């Protein structure tokens, strides 16, 4: 069956391991030791398909030169999480030695009211890049299924 190896990124507290926990094990954790990275398998169906996932779930504490699309993660509430979007998009050129890198930047935990980064704001980052972006929220399992779902297709583009 087709595998597609995933890897979640983006600054701590974001919600990586929340979002890999949603999609995988249906269910919204309240807490992930930070440095758990390990990967997270679960056969899906994107569109009507049989892929098989793989996501590699990445902390600060297993390869990604073998994963073939990224989910760039921060969270609407957490402003220096979307200062530092740029430095994880410069990571994956170099670890993947291409700007060719099928990519979808995320805005989580968007059921927050306290919200600093805006939409718009965020929008302008993804056309910065040639990506689409999508707001998901763990807690609520919005987006959440459509942020993973695009990467594939832009997999399948790539
Ligand atoms: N309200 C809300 N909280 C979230 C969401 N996603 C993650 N969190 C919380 O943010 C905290 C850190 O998330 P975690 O997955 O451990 O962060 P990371 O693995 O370092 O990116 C956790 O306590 C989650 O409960 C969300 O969509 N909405
Ligand atoms: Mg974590």
């Amino acid at each position: 069956m087709t595998e597609y190896k995933l890897v979640v990124v983006g600054a701590d507290g974001v919600g990586k391991s929340a979002l890999t926990i949603q999609l995988i094990q249906n269910h919204f954790v309240d807490e992930y030791d930070p440095t758990i990275e390990d990967s997270y398998r679960k056969q899906v169906v994107i569109d009507g398909e049989t892929c098989l996932l793989r996501i590699l779930d990445t902390a600060g504490q297993q390869y990604m030169r073998t994963g073939e699309g990224f989910l760039c993660v921060f969270a609407i509430n957490n402003t220096k999480s979307f200062e530092d979007i740029h430095h994880y998009r410069e990571q994956i050129k170099r670890v993947k030695d291409s700007e060719d890198v099928p990519m979808v930047l995320v805005g989580n935990k968007c059921d927050l009211p306290s919200r600093t980064v805006d939409t718009k704001q965020a929008q302008d980052l993804a056309r910065s890049y040639g990506i689409p972006f999508i707001e998901t929220s763990a807690k609520t399992r919005q987006g959440v299924d459509d942020a993973f779902y695009t990467l594939v297709r832009e997999i399948r583009k790539h």
